[PDB]
């Protein structure tokens, strides 16, 4: 099985506990880690992340930093203890961390039993429009197989975790993935717990 | 507000009622008709229903047929309460029908208030596929403001009610209206009362 995590609620979180929105992201880091591991421990094989939607990087390039920090800094740590890969509107990330990001895919462990891999820059429309505008007048006819082969999600999604308390799937809908489940947690992803975790896991 | 009702639970609902899947869809068109009204003293302007995924077109065709006769059959009895209008993979659907419902438009009040749109053969995959073949090599360069005059629904999507309980969007997901709110009611839609109708609709505008 496959699951999308849409980790949220990183700012609420800081200002509830009265702390800086980097913290906040640090706190976001070190549960995703402790988040893969529960992952690892139930079965799961491929673990997305949302890292970023496609209007998350056109904010200024400092509130968009703080963000690509922490999510490449849980990959600095463990790229050993899994296969790593990103994709997405790669268009709006910045030479600098699609550099660091494909170093430490090259890096990670290229045969361990768990892959995690971050979706950046997603939404719908851009994934759309650019696989039209990269396609067009290349191929024949357009196939859903084609589809699958560059679609943002490159596998099927079996469920979709989103915290924060939103229920709305916003621009991180997997497009080739109709069937995924969907899981609403109302928990600010720093404060999540094994508890919900397990608990959005009994729903069957 | 514009709404997209994800209809569902009918045929589940005919066990509880022990009687045949076209009287479970019977009853289905006679909600709509009686939902549509609360959704027109409610503020809401267009309503989209989901009429049918891509892949409720590969049934046997008597099946597709039930459900088809059935849904427009709604809008036979109703059509000048409102402006009516189609899309989605009419490819899948048959000649028959998309005649009857290209005709059932037309004789709807274009100068209506209120629109009742129905999504046929909806899925993500088959809507984008198609949108590309139709203008593979045509166009210069796709334009998101191109993609959404050729979306399926050519709106944005306020809210989502998914009736029969299942939590998740199935092939029914609006690809241009990323923050639709979602509200999934356990209710099986042909028992879909009023006050059900009205829990949902705040839980939406309270978000």
């Amino acid at each position: 099985t496959t699951l999308m995590l849409l980790p949220d609620g990183m700012r609420r979180w800081s200002e509830k506990n009265g702390v800086s929105l980097d913290d906040g992201y640090a706190a976001m880091g070190d549960k995703i880690i402790e988040f893969m591991g529960w992952a690892k421990e139930e079965g799961v094989k491929t673990l997305y992340i949302t890292a970023s939607s496609a209007a998350n990087h056109g904010r200024p390039e400092a509130a968009v930093n703080t963000f690509m920090e922490a999510f490449t800094e849980v990959i600095r740590r463990c790229h050993s203890q899994f296969k790593f890969d990103f994709s997405g509107s790669l268009d709006l990330v910045s030479e600098d961390y699609l550099t660091e990001l494909s170093a430490l895919r090259d890096k990670s462990d290229s045969e361990s039993d768990f892959t995690l891999h971050y979706i950046l820059g997603m939404s719908l429309s851009h994934e759309v429009v650019g696989i039209f505008n990269k396609l067009n007048g290349k191929i024949p006819e357009m196939t859903e197989e084609i589809l699958a082969e560059n679609a943002y999600v490159p596998t099927q999604v079996d469920y979709i975790i989103r915290t924060g308390g939103a229920i709305r799937m916003s621009s991180f809908f997997p497009l080739m993935s109709p069937y995924a489940e969907l899981h609403f947690s109302p928990v600010l992803f720093p404060d999540t717990t094994r508890a919900d975790f397990d608990a959005a896991l009994k729903d069957l």
